[PDB]
């Protein structure tokens, strides 16, 4: 994928945002910004330029499922890649996010290898 692709990393835990940012850096992506909840994320997205979202689920203000749904329903960002990265492991959680339009889904804890595999799976699906 284009190494200038602009990522938004969304999680309410600074530790997890730091994990994902550093993994993205290793993969060659340095155009990375962070958001602390779904509301903060939408403000950033509204500000423009983003080409990929990685999001947690359980967050205050607006959770990741609502964020996903919002993005998918918005005509300005409907096809924006969204990878869910969440401690929600239940099949009904994965179904709800899949059906809402998740581009992929990674369960915490995850390895560096899993994140790269699931990112690449999305890049290939979208011809990126
Ligand atoms: F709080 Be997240 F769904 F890991
Ligand atoms: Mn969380």
């Amino acid at each position: 994928a284009d190494k200038e692709l602009k990522f938004l990393v969304v999680d309410d835990e600074s530790t997890m945002r730091r994990i994902v940012r550093n993994l993205l850096k290793e993969l060659g992506f340095n155009n990375v910004e962070e958001a602390e909840d779904g509301v903060d994320a939408l403000n950033k997205l509204q500000a423009g330029g983003y080409g990929f979202v990685i999001s947690d689920w359980r967050m205050p203000n607006m959770d990741g499922l609502e964020l996903l749904k919002t993005i998918r329903a918005d005509g300005a960002m409907s096809a924006l890649p969204v990878l869910m990265v969440t401690a929600h492991a239940k099949k009904e959680n994965i179904i709800a996010a899949a059906q809402a339009g998740a581009s992929g889904y990674v369960v915490k804890p995850f390895t560096a290898a899993t994140l790269e595999e699931k990112l690449n799976k999305i890049f290939e699906k979208l011809g990126m």
